[PDB]
């Protein structure tokens, strides 16, 4: 006999990998297809599981399903629930699927099709995402394109949470000092010079979302394409790091894409200000985002 009060537990045996969504260091994301009837009646799904996990990694993902849980709004993936997989001393997390992929990979192969008040409409429903985890005291940490899914024409998601931190009730930010490299073209200074992260460092990063989506994702105009350039493109290493922090510091920025409104880019530049206390919120980024929108409806 079965009885089923937990519709959230998947189980591995009628899980089946079909192709691979997305490969990191510590982790991974499948497209698995998942047959309780086993005719093929079941759900596509998206599994991340942990690679070269440590005791410590399995803490951390424990704490990601649980904040993924947490969410529910139009604009963060849905959790779906967990697999107890390798006879139940394994631990994976399954998501839904989203058939259009990451934003990055959607607007690279569509970037005809895609208008400008379009790019504002998922520029608007990430705001929107991050100011739903903001009311949570979460703070993402890894804003870009490629972190975002496309659900369909007309709706993105946030779509990871692996370094999503919870602000205690008494602060402000969070420092986090980690070992190996991080994506220096998209961090706050503070977040590059002390590690420290809050709602203000998701702002400066959010910036250059907006800035990706505002180049098409075309790769001689992204960021670290960019800022190399400025740097210097002969510089490797540590010196990379040191001639980065001095460039922002003393407010060097990314250039405005070809054909980017100029009230756009000034959106991009506000989000970049050095003075954390002086960046705008997502909140007052969704409404400016579609009162523009608004008054390019009519
Ligand atoms: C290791 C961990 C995370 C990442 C980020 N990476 C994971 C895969 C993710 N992704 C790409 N296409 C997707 C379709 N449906 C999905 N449902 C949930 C995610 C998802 C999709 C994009 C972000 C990369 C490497």
């Amino acid at each position: 006999a079965f009885e089923d009060r937990d519709p959230t537990q998947f189980e591995e045996r009628h899980l089946k990998f079909l192709r691979q969504l997305g490969k990191g260091n510590f982790g991974s994301v499948e497209m698995c297809r998942y047959d309780p009837l086993q005719d093929n009646t079941g759900e596509v799904v998206a599994v991340k599981k942990l690679q070269h996990s440590t005791e410590e990694h399995l803490r951390d993902f424990e704490r990601e399903i649980e904040i993924l849980k947490s969410l529910q709004h139009d604009n963060i993936v849905k959790y779906k629930g967990v697999c107890y997989s390798a006879g139940r001393r394994n631990l994976k997390l399954i998501m839904e699927f989203l058939p259009y992929g990451s934003l990055r990979e959607y607007l690279q192969k569509h970037k005809e099709r895609i208008d400008h008040i379009k790019l504002l409409q998922y520029t608007s429903q990430i705001c929107k995402g991050m100011e739903y985890l903001g009311t949570k005291r979460y703070i993402h940490r890894d804003l870009a394109t490629r972190n975002i899914l496309v659900e369909n024409e007309n709706r993105v998601k946030i779509g990871d949470f692996g370094l999503t931190k919870v602000l205690p009730q008494d602060k402000e930010y969070y420092k986090v000092k980690e070992p190996g490299e991080s994506p220096i073209f998209w961090y706050a200074p503070e977040s590059l010079t002390e590690s420290k992260f809050s709602v203000a460092s998701d702002v400066w990063s959010f910036g250059v979302v907006l800035y990706e989506l505002f180049t098409y994702i075309e790769k001689s105009k992204s960021p670290p394409a960019e800022f190399m350039r400025m740097i210097g493109n002969d510089k490797q290493g540590q010196m990379i790091v040191f001639h980065l922090i001095e460039l922002l510091k003393n407010n060097g920025r990314l250039p405005r894409p070809d054909g980017c409104p100029d009230e756009i880019y000034m959106i991009m530049t506000e989000c970049w200000n050095n003075n954390v206390n002086q960046r705008p919120s997502f909140r007052d980024l969704a409404l400016r985002v579609d009162q523009i929108r608004d008054n390019m409806a009519g």
